[PDB]
């Protein structure tokens, strides 16, 4: 059997700018950063001439007969999306397995979920059947699998965190070329900026969509050189910018400054020393404080010789 | 005691665009990366009231009266620009000590020999009087002590790959900014591309510059994919252009591209099952070729306690 396990994403700036049309006509920046939040999967090829699917996220306990293709019921839509392609693409005879799958988050939650689970199915299958694929074809086929396929809707970003992983600047280029500049992290940068956070769960457009898109290189520079004030500074400035209000009353009881995310989550930037206190007041609200950690990998696979 | 080492780091694309003015114009580019050259230094506090200087790359072996500041007589100047430097930034009391050096390359060599030595002291006085500088401070200290305080000329791309270490985008920008992109390159691609390399040691301009400016940016979009014959490519639409004589009897022997670096210094691109014929040809002339691995630590120190 085969095993693989993806990350989930925190967007750290330029969030929206690797979305189409914009990224298609301007050109977008991002810069993201996988966190210890998976989803994960695991292949065990039976011979029973079935296809059993057992996908925890998608509530769906059923089989199937090995056919060629499996339609979209709507149960299980993640999985089979992700198998019809890989049988398409590559001409395989039907196969017979059994597959299981789960997540850390709920299927909103705005931490790239949905693609983050594809990235992870694909790379099930990679391993699972040898497939020439690499981190650029993966988030590739990732996409193409959940955007048109599936025909679900969204930027770009997620599929490559999930599949490059840790902290990434990515160039969203015209003619939807995209380049993935993998970051190292200085430890201790990396120490302070999570000891420095606290994850919470609860035209002219273009013009402030410029302005996000050049915050991710301003937040790239900082971070870069550990100036977490400054990160703190583009976050609040931003906040103020995409307001000119649902549940404020968590900025309400906040630190230094917060993002709102998808999917009813803030990220906020709080002074180390004061960030037990605010998990605190938060924790007395109706929402949650989400604990966790940056990771570096990437998705991956590995196999099991029974 | 304390020790210390840095590595030396091969210009793979930009070199010239660091250079002032030109950088503080136009603004600069660079992709450079470490290899496991090194310069090492250790320093041992003694109450002996004297400063005892063994330095095998500046050749010189004398014993000093412990002074603030040292008389930059042409000996050793490397250690007594540091040691001045350090004793005036943090004005401290006169130091009794005996420090070594040794470098594994020659004082032309190509590879930023003189920068990678001055970190290395730099990070041996700081792991030993515990000084607050970490990698920008450490690059830029020792880019004013080599440039300004012993005039000695040159770019800035030498001293920030000494202090970062690894595979480095560089951005020198306009009013002498500087940002280190760390990139994490994949294991298989640099296992690819040192198996892909040959060290071998024996008014138009602006325009010219833009251009090596620009490959900058080709080549890390080439590497970062892992496409060494674009990176080859590259370096070879390079050279023809460096030509618009001397000892050039090693391009002779057949590659797919060469480079040369600032003074005897050729670097070879090859494809890999044909690289053992390039370096046996070559070992025929009346130089060597220089065995490397790529290093993606930068400089660093420790404490040995007796």
């Amino acid at each position: 059997l085969v095993r693989s396990k993806a990350p989930l994403r925190l967007g750290l700036a330029g969030g929206g700018s690797d979305v189409s049309p914009y990224s298609d006509i301007y050109g977008g920046l991002i810069l993201n950063a996988t966190i210890n939040l998976y989803a994960y999967c695991t292949i065990e090829e039976t011979n029973s001439g079935r296809i059993e699917i057992n996908a925890y996220d998608a509530q769906c306990c059923k089989s199937y007969l090995s056919m060629s293709q499996l339609e979209i019921d709507g149960e299980a839509s993640l999985i089979k999306g992700v198998y019809n392609r890989i049988i398409r693409d590559y001409r395989l005879e039907p196969k017979s397995f059994k597959i299981t799958t789960y997540n850390d988050a709920p299927a909103g939650s705005g931490l790239g979920t949905s693609s983050t689970m594809v990235v992870c199915i694909l790379k099930a299958f990679i391993e699972w059947l040898s497939l020439p694929l690499g981190d650029y074809e993966t988030s590739r086929l990732a996409y193409e699998i959940e955007r048109k396929d599936l025909g679900l809707s969204g930027g770009k970003q997620d599929q490559y965190a999930a599949a490059f992983g840790g902290f990434n600047y990515m160039e969203f280029l015209q003619n939807d070329l995209v380049i993935v500049n993998p970051l190292k992290m200085k430890r201790w940068i990396v120490d302070e900026l999570e000891s420095s956070m606290v994850l919470y769960f609860t035209q002219t457009a273009i013009e402030a969509m410029h302005k996000i898109k050049q915050s991710a290189i301003d937040t790239k520079l900082a971070l870069l050189k550990g100036d977490v004030g400054e990160f703190a500074r583009i976050l609040g400035e931003g906040w103020e910018n995409k307001k000119k209000e649902a549940f404020d009353v968590a900025t309400g009881a906040g630190a230094m400054a917060g993002k709102v995310s998808g999917a009813g989550f803030i990220m906020f930037v709080v002074e180390p020393t004061r960030k037990e206190e605010v998990v605190r007041a938060l924790n007395n609200l109706n929402g949650f404080v989400m604990p966790f950690q940056f990771i570096d990998d990437g998705a991956h696979g590995w196999k099991i010789y029974s």
